[PDB]
């Protein structure tokens, strides 16, 4: 009957009184009752958006959004809480008045050099999702699978160096994924309780692929945690080259898509729309790895880091930790700024931490 | 259940890399996306618009649209898509901002006659549809049968020289249907592909007939390619009584037919709607036949005729070629001029074209 | 408003008074007014299923049903109507009460070996629709390239004698297509009226293909008249290595279908589902080629080839005539009788044929 | 099924090619078909509004309109066919631009008394209807109950000279209805063709009635061809009289209703909402009968009352002719003016007829 | 639009081909496409009933059922794939056709009391659920919260010596949790893949908690993975005083929660419904643990335990392995016998066990 009554969205409202998330922060009574009705075309709503970050409040070593995009649609029908999430997210970049702009150019990346002593690593990565198409929070086993035809599909039409193959997760041995692993390629198992709560483990291992170049310098990832993440890495410090690579073969990868009638989620607002909030915009994280003797020297690290808009990450993961310290440093802000800008910021970054080592004096000199 | 998830528009999306038809150039997976789930209020749909041009990437020897419409709602349903098709098809006419208009007047045509040695034809063609009913595309038999009873019935009420004979198609015998096509008069059985991928041969000959004067200088198709086609013709030069003709008897039909409460399909914005977008505005086609020794002698022939805007066809038949050179040439534009001015235009374009003889002489003018 | 009228069931019935097809010869005004408001849970509806019959009368030089299935739920929908025109069809077979019942043993087929002075080949054929997806007639784009993935997929397990490769037609040269036609392996594009008619000709070659064994002994259309086409080939008379061959190769591929949880249309009381309601049950269809000089001789065929329930098409397929006699002579009914039990009825009226080569003595025997 | 498709609207446009009313002078099949598929709350349709006019093409002495209402949202939902139409009806008035205002007052229509040798007789009549009850033609046996009981439970109320006696119709004597009507007390059975093709003779006699007081110079006919109509009448010239007890009676009856909660349809742009366009405004109708031997000496008669914008009407009736010449004469137009300007210029009219007698002089003034 | 198509079931089809669970041994393509449109009231879908087998295709070190209920309805709409698991995971218990009876007498179990050297520790656990509350996979917070009040305001009425406390999980310190849990009275945190991945970790720790009485003799688990866990234990081996406690304080309990109008979800079909279908019926399970010196001696211990219909989990915890062997024996079938049934065959079988020390003799003797 029409005469029975709903809960009340106060009765639904999450307990987050010790939570420590962007999602707890920026939630509030009137916010939640406000949104509790409505749905995406696909059927996402709020609760899911939420629900990793309900159910992880702490989540070290680095603070975390809280939240998930079940589709395009989702950043428009929440934006009332998803707007505020990204502004904080991102030092400030507003979503609602700002637009965002975005350019790949390896020309005006001139320089771009690291010292192989404090280095030894260079890894660009981005990430792509294919319109229509639900996110990997929200897609069922049919699309996931529509997403990998698309993506191996198009794939397969690069050509020259960026020649690789197709490797499905399913039809690779334990032992050949660890090795992968353990090499910086592959992706791992999505055992953290962020991933599981946002439902991004669902019938794991299917549809989930690696496709890579012969040399193992461009790499993708499908359907690990976007619907594609396209990375470029190298064993050093010449990130002209890796950032060069990364910019060809992703316009090569984009072509292809669209020759068959794909076309990348995106908006001016957003730029390139992806699961977590804090990959919106360009979604790009250049980073490098740093020598062990080196950098351990540093006692106000964190001051430093933020001052520079860095992150840093332990070794090989990001929910691993940081042993005979070898971070990997990157770019905190990915919506707001070009990807040129970007690996610029990163190779400045770098060029002041290699330059503050300072293993002859001391004083950290910040300057903000 | 609601969960279950559709196909998502760019697996639909048709594959056109190799086709060659306007509504191949113009699609774009953006516009596909955003119309495939529209439709008119009687189910026509996009794929049904575009399934012409998708079965079909040739069709020699003219450009084609690609295209056709299912009702009248269609060119406002899918005015994302027809819009540039019109705009590219009609040299630079702009629906969304220009008007189109229509006068009819046999005073404002003075001189219209040919050199009888080298058109020995003129004819004038226009369309028609009936405000109410479904095009030919889209139209069920029932929808046929009234369009017919209509026609008919109005039809009936000419009188004078105007006045005629209704011949249904299932009631003629094979040989009488053979003589009136070889005689230019009747309309062939719709074998070209690219009238049965539109679906305008379903039920043939079911609701098609031909309704011509005793002399048969005055012709109108029924259920051919449009509800009506009202032709004037002439073994001979003389355009100027031809359009005369033609101007009194369409005015006539048009007069008996809203005499019954029935309306053409019509907007100033368009002019009168017809299957084929190259049909719209005034959907008329003045052209005469060429003598065979004549203008076999030109060699530049495509860049004058482009020239002029006109369009040359084979012998009887667009579907046909030239064979011992005897060219129908007709104007190309019918959207966004008058039909005094269309006229005109054939008249001018004829003229040219026969002062071009180049029987003593040799040079070609082109004359931008 | 509710209080429109709706054009009567009797305005839209089709005028079948010069046709010569099974629907029309059991089609009434009561059996399309109760029908002409049903439709399948796809879309599909009884003027889409007649329209081939409504435009094609005639079609020498054999009897045509005259209708089509869209989907699995037609022949349950439409029953009404479907049900005589198959009991028609496969002599006195009655879908209501009877039972279908299918055995693929090619042990139970000994001998079955002909004369190689007059059959000089012999082929088998069988088609096989994907559950869950719309047949060719209805099939939208999405469902067509969904088939054939699944398709491909499945066939890509082969391993053995049966191992082949997949050749997409889109991607064949003209010359080569053209080739394999000549040698009675490829299919030719649907230019017949009755395959247009049907709606079997959209997107035409997208997503249509042939995967055949590298001895081309085994070969499988796909998306041609039917999701898939099995056939087994030899230019020979040993029928009885071409039907454990098909026996062998089917089992192979219903068994690589059903590992990734796809199954075949089927049901006992019709058989293996498929568009056109002449190939229900079975869809058999087991011939051979005949030699020129021999069975040319013969004066009084149709009423023996009747007399053995056996069809005799033109070598170059259904639509061809019979030049230099040499017939393709095949079973005449595919539901209500085993695999095995049509083989050896084609053997046996061969065998008959054959004996029948009135080279020596003269008379005709008949022996119903 | 939804590919069903209904009968166009310009099939069921009527055929007015030989009528003579409003409503067929201002149809068009534009309109028609625009308002074919609109419909009131309560059901009335285009149709039904245009009925009666399309029954009737002719009906003597007087131009009909052709048009009525079946309830307050008709004259809102069909604006685009009854404002042309109300334009017309009362000399320019338009409803969409200008507005209708109503004054009841006795003091400001001093004078107003006519000759007793020309008049011996005078009337005035309105009418009104109860909001939310569907008008004569479409309202049910329930609603026509209603509006009865409403009616005689307000004027049980009155008091005074103005108290009075209700009489049902079922419940008097066919000799006692023939005796009040033949005094031009009671109304007639409805047979006038206009009045039954609009369907306001339906369930007669059944919730109809007569309220008349004492003297019988007060009346209120209830349920006859409006919810009611009040009258006042009074055997001679002396319309003074007549009208300030009209305007006090109806006062009364006013406050009497809207005591119990029943508000009169009404809108300042149309006035007073009544069944009949022709009524619209104050439906006020003022006039006096002629004595015989007087106006039978006019010759040019329609031109003058034309002329004063004056309506004659036979005796007793409307339907009825005039037999030895004493003509009902009353006011034209009942929108756009006041009650008492449209009292005051039938008075004016009056006293320029009789000044008309032309038993001793001659000349037409007209006097435009 | 209607004209979409959604995708085909089997497209949704997991891939179970590696998978070692009873829901992948009893889903066939047949079952999946006949019920994946249906859904609960409460909207809970096939592919949340399947997603914890789906993901999890091991799970030692015991067989697990791979599926879930999200409410009471669940067992009734997916009915065709939960009975074949339900029998095959209850030893021929065919729910279609056989009842189930439960009876609680401690009266019926006399003797029931094992040997302190061998045993240590005896425990009984059973689940309810609350009628009109989703369960645990399918919960919301609200349903959550209003188990706990339901659950903790009838527990308040409990008095005598089952009197005790509840706890919120939310409220205690880690170190207290720890403490808890190490004693075999609290619930760790779900951290199991099997857990997670059926969504019946969500909200952690909302609405979670326990109740227990003073001695800690009996406890009730409020919100772990049934609605309610009402557990009896006792370290040592006098299983009587055990279950004839557990059996008044669930009579108790029970009493109390219809006191408010609040019923436990039964059916005489199934009995008890629970989460999993293993727990249905009664969902009692009575064990004990056994001394690390003496049932470490066996060796074909699986054979004899699949013998007496016992399962042997490992120490604390189902997901935890043996070691020292100290193994917590169990019955294994809770639906289609009464618990005192099931204890009076745990009583058996460990008196058994007990027996077969063969700390003197050899020799296995399984007697089946
Ligand atoms: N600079 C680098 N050099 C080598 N490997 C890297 C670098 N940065 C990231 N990786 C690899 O990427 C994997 C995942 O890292 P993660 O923190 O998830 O980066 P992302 O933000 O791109 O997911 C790790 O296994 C790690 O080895
Ligand atoms: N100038 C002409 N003289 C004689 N016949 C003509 C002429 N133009 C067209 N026709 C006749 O019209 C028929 C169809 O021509 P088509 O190219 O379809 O013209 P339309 O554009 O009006 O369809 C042909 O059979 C042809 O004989
Ligand atoms: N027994 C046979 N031997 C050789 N070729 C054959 C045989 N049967 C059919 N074909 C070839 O297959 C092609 C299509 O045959 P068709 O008449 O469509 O058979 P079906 O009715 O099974 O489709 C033709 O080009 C024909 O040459
Ligand atoms: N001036 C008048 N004097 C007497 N009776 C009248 C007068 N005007 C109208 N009536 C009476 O009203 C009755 C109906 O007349 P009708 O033309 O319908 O007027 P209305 O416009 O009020 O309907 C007639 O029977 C007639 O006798
Ligand atoms: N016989 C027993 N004696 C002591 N503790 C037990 C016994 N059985 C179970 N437990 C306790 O119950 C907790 C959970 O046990 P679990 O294996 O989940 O039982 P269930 O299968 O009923 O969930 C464990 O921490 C364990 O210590
Ligand atoms: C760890 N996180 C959370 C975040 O991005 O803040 C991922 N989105 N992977
Ligand atoms: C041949 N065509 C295509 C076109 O007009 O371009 C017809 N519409 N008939
Ligand atoms: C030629 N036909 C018609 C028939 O089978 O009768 C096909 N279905 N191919
Ligand atoms: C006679 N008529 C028609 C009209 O008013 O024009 C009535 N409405 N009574
Ligand atoms: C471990 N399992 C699976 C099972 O019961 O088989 C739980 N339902 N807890
Ligand atoms: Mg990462
Ligand atoms: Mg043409
Ligand atoms: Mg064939
Ligand atoms: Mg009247
Ligand atoms: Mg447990």
């Amino acid at each position: 009957s029409e005469r029975r009554r709903l809960y009340p969205p106060s009765a639904e409202y999450p307990d987050l009184r010790k939570h420590n998330n962007c999602m707890a922060s920026h939630l509030t009574p009137a916010v939640y009752a406000r949104l509790c009705d409505k749905t995406t075309p696909t059927g996402w709503t709020l609760d899911q958006c939420i629900q990793t970050g309900v159910d992880n409040p702490g989540h070290p070593f680095i603070k975390t959004v809280g939240m998930v995009a079940g589709d395009e649609e989702t950043y428009e029908v929440f934006a009332d809480l998803f707007d505020p999430v990204i502004q904080e997210r991102h030092n400030g970049y507003d979503p609602r008045t700002m637009k965002h702009t975005t350019d790949l150019d390896a020309s005006k990346i001139r320089s771009g050099y690291f010292d192989e002593r404090y280095v030894l690593s260079s890894r660009v990565r981005t990430g792509r999702s294919i319109r229509g198409l639900s996110l990997p929070p929200a897609c069922t086993r049919a699309e996931r699978r529509e997403v990998e035809r698309v993506v191996v599909d198009a794939l397969s039409g690069l050509k020259g160096d960026l020649a690789g193959r197709y490797y499905r997760l399913s039809e690779m041995t334990e032992a050949e994924q660890q090795q992968l692993i353990d090499d910086h390629f592959l992706f791992d198992k999505p055992v953290s309780p962020l991933l599981t709560a946002a439902g991004m483990a669902r019938d794991w291992p299917d549809a989930r692929g690696i496709w890579h170049n012969n040399e193992k310098s461009f790499l993708i990832w499908v359907n690990e945690q976007d619907h594609t993440r396209v990375i470029s890495m190298e064993k050093g410090g010449n990130m002209k080259r890796v950032f060069e690579r990364f910019c060809r073969g992703l316009k090569e990868v984009e072509r292809l898509i669209q020759e068959r009638g794909w076309e990348f989620m995106w908006n001016e607002r957003l730029g390139y729309i992806l699961t977590c909030p804090s990959n919106l915009g360009t979604g790009l994280r250049a980073g490098v790895h740093i020598k062990l003797p080196l950098l351990s020297k540093d006692s106000r690290f964190p001051k430093i880091l933020e001052n520079l808009r860095l992150q840093k990450r332990g070794t090989g993961g990001v929910d691993t930790a940081a042993t005979g310290g070898v971070f990997d440093i990157s770019n905190l802000d990915r919506l707001g700024k070009s990807e040129v800008e970007l690996v610029q910021l990163v190779i400045d970054g770098v060029n002041y931490l290699i330059d503050c080592e300072r293993r002859l004096e001391r004083g950290q000199d910040i300057r903000i």
